[PDB]
């Protein structure tokens, strides 16, 4: 169960990094509107 | 400890899912400009 | 390993909260029409 949680935290970490880049991009696009 | 971590990873997983749906929606509403 | 996972999920939980506030703001700025 611990290895599985580790694998899941790793993908959530990567998803979080992506979302931050997307949110930063949207902030700027919403800015331009 | 493990039950607590499981609960917390679930919380983050469902929060992440909600944010990604909203961000996907906003990308479309904002468009290119 | 367990302490390390716990520490990482704590960090991600706070990062997720920040992104939710940003997304909430953008939803409002973008609007319904």
């Amino acid at each position: 169960r611990m290895k599985q949680l580790e694998d899941k935290v790793e993908e959530l970490l990567s998803k979080n990094y992506h979302l931050e880049n997307e949110v930063a991009r949207l902030k700027k696009l919403v800015g331009e509107r």
